[PDB]
């Protein structure tokens, strides 16, 4: 990690983005909660998707 691991921090962004069963304010939630605490980013993602699977129908 020369500067930053940013990139980790692109591929949830994008990724939790692409889910359109997440709530308005759980997409923007995750997304801000990336740089509330960058080192949650894996549980963050992992997260996110666990609202898309729950989320949707059957």
């Amino acid at each position: 990690v020369d500067n930053k691991f940013n990139k980790e921090m692109r591929n949830a962004y994008w990724e939790i983005a692409l889910l359109p069963n997440l709530n308005n304010q759980q997409k923007r939630a995750f997304i801000r909660s990336l740089y509330d605490d960058p080192s949650q980013s894996a549980n963050l993602l992992a997260e996110a998707k666990k609202l898309n699977d729950a989320q949707a129908p059957k």
